[PDB]
């Protein structure tokens, strides 16, 4: 069912120019301090400015004007990197910080803010009157969410926030608004008594964070109430800004998707699409869900019936 017309306009290369004179800039500050990484990584950010800024893609400090963080979000970058690979605070203090963590650094860099609110909507919550579920997947810290917040909040809406781990939910707990609901996938395992009960799940900035696609879509796609609507975006460029914000990890690459590959991902996963914006960027997707005949209470039933 896998439908796509994608508007791919406001995308422009420009985004792409822009996040590869941050990294001018962010690569201007880690290299002055590049010895609190691992070589393999101090190499590589030799390698990044290569390429990278006045090496491979020369442009204007215009990007600051672009990217929706000046030189002083920047100099907060800069400067929380270098504390970070200090203290070898590394990979989980990366995610522990909006300037760093991937999808956070995402929710402004390559447009994914403009993402961010159209995925903050396809809410109709408040105008329905009505009990709007809502889980997020790809929450870790959750300071991508920080940055919509004030609006992923709705009259109506019921929210939940998951992902593979206790400390990185307890601090979005904490640093998110503790009127939304936090459970983890605790030891990367659903509880079941969740199942059938979102109208909509929300994955953001880290589909190619799982193992595979085929992970986060199925695990959604019963999460979801039945029939209910995916939310989705990614990084399927990865950002230039990524190549410091992502591969500080020294994770492999070979996670990004593209958007025809996650259409048929997601067609495997039985949901309907459609991609909508800021595509090759950030490409926002909405899918229908099938009829699983599956919630928590069908489940009950499974186990009254046997």
């Amino acid at each position: 069912e896998g439908s796509m017309d994608l508007p791919a306009a406001q995308p422009f290369a420009g985004l792409a120019e822009a996040e590869a004179v941050l990294t001018r800039e962010i690569l201007g500050a880690l290299l002055e301090a590049p010895l609190e990484l691992d070589d393999g990584l101090r190499r590589r950010w030799l390698d990044w400015l290569a390429d990278s800024a006045a090496s491979a893609l020369p442009s204007l400090d215009e990007a600051l004007r672009r990217l929706g963080w000046q030189a002083a979000g920047l100099t907060a970058m800069g400067n929380a990197l270098r504390g970070l690979l200090a203290g070898e605070q590394a990979p989980a203090a990366l995610l522990l910080d909006p300037w760093l963590a991937p999808q956070a650094v995402a929710a402004r860099l390559p447009d994914g803010r403009e993402a961010l609110a159209r995925l903050l909507e396809a809410l109709p919550t408040p105008a329905a009157g009505e009990r709007l579920r809502v889980a997020v997947l790809d929450t870790r810290a959750g300071l991508w969410l920080d940055q919509g917040m004030a609006s992923l909040l709705r009259p109506g809406l019921e929210l939940t926030l998951f992902e593979r781990s206790r400390v990185l939910l307890d601090a979005a707990a904490t640093r998110l608004p503790e009127r939304i609901v936090v459970q983890a996938l605790d030891d990367g395992l659903l509880p079941a008594e969740h199942l059938g009960r979102y109208d909509r799940v929300i994955s953001f900035a880290a589909l190619h964070a799982y193992e595979a696609s085929r992970e986060g879509l199925a695990l959604a796609a019963a999460l979801l109430r039945p029939q209910g609507r995916l939310l989705l975006v990614d990084l399927l460029c990865e950002s230039p800004l990524a190549l410091l914000g992502a591969a500080l990890l020294d994770d492999r690459p070979l996670r990004l998707a593209e958007l025809p590959s996650l259409l048929a991902d997601l067609a495997a996963a039985g949901l309907a699409p459609r991609c909508l914006w800021r595509s090759e960027r950030i490409a926002l997707v909405e899918a229908l869900a099938p009829g699983l005949g599956l919630d928590a209470a069908a489940l009950q039933a499974g186990l009254e019936q046997r």
